[PDB]
């Protein structure tokens, strides 16, 4: 066989929860094929179609500020830790699935939300009356495995493929953050009335959503130059759509006003209050082995706090 092996430092700091990919977007599909090749198996795909998958994948993200290729990759990296800290708990179908759906889960992102879409009156908000661009990115995810060369699932039986495609379905809409609300609370009643069951279907739906939120918002649980340095992309694309609300004649709420600037480390202390801590905390309660999310989680919010004190500068 031809193993995929990454340089010494990566090889140990990868299966770190709070590994960053790096600025060599060169090395990117080699490291997910590494990560795909230890945490599903060497097997699982050919190495020819997975390539070309992946090339296909890259072409159709924008070079936007955060929701980019990048982003895509280090969501993968986050899902791929989870995986491999946990791996009694997942099937087959899931392992092939669930990186594979983080790769794609913001396809042809343009930089804008739902609510931007549905102000403007895009063409898919029509087409998507809910998660209008979460529905986008798994139709982008259909079209690109419908292409010559890129069925990577060729090997699957049609219930087995029918399987995979439904799991990828419901884990790009699971991160429409809109669901995530609803979706923690389910998993918090569940968890604390001890009826939380991994053999139900529609349990192990809900516990993959809230990793894929998880996945998601993982800036939050890097290092800490790692975490304010990506703030920075988040808020340039906040910011760009609050610059288009007030072109459609509409006040944007705070974090999409740029002239808000200064309010950020209470803006990040608000989100880390109402959806990153619970998130990762009820993560952690379903998934022991994700704890290291949640304390680097809590560290970066006493790091923002520290910022809000004037004992840090952003
Ligand atoms: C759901 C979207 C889509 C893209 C990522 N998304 C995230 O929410 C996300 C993912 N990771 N992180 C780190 C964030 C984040 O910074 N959120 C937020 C959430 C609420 N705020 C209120 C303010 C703020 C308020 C007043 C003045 C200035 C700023 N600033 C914020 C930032
Ligand atoms: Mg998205
Ligand atoms: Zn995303």
């Amino acid at each position: 066989l031809m193993q995929f092996t990454l340089p010494v430092r990566l090889c140990k700091e990868i299966e770190l929860f709070h590994f960053d990919i790096g600025p060599f977007e060169n090395m990117w599909p080699g490291i997910f094929v590494y990560m795909v090749h230890r945490s599903c198996g060497t097997s699982c795909f050919e190495l020819e179609k997975l390539c070309r998958f992946i090339m296909s994948v890259k072409k159709n993200y924008r070079r936007v500020p955060y929701h980019n290729w990048k982003h895509a990759v280090t969501v993968a990296h986050c899902m791929y830790a989870i995986l491999q800290n946990n791996h009694t708990l997942f099937t087959d179908l899931e392992r092939k699935g669930l990186l594979i759906a983080c790769l794609c889960h913001d396809l042809d992102h343009r930089g804008f939300s739902n609510s931007y879409l549905q102000k403007f009156d895009h063409p898919l908000a029509a087409l998507y009356s809910t998660s209008t661009m979460e529905q986008h990115h798994f139709s982008q995810t259909v079209s690109i495995l419908q292409l010559e060369g890129h069925n990577i699932f060729s090997t699957l039986s049609s219930s087995e493929y029918e399987q995979v495609l439904e799991i990828i379905r419901k884990a790009i809409i699971a991160t429409d953050l809109a669901l995530y609300f609803g979706n923690r609370k389910q998993l918090e009643e569940m968890y604390q009335t001890g009826s939380l069951n991994l053999n139900n279907q529609s349990h192990r739906d809900r516990v993959i959503g809230l990793m894929m939120t998880a996945c998601d918002l993982c800036s939050v649980t890097k290092l800490w130059p790692v975490t304010k340095l990506t703030a920075n992309d988040i808020y340039a694309e906040f910011w760009a759509e609050g610059d288009e609300m007030k072109k459609l004649g509409i006040q944007p709420i705070p974090m999409m006003d740029r002239d808000k600037k200064d309010e950020v480390p209470q803006g990040q202390l608000g989100f880390y209050n109402a959806v990153a801590i619970p998130c990762y905390t009820t993560l952690t309660q379903i998934l022991p082995p994700t704890e290291p999310l949640l304390k680097a989680c809590r560290d970066n919010l006493s790091q923002w706090e520290k910022v809000i004190r004037g004992e840090e500068t952003a």
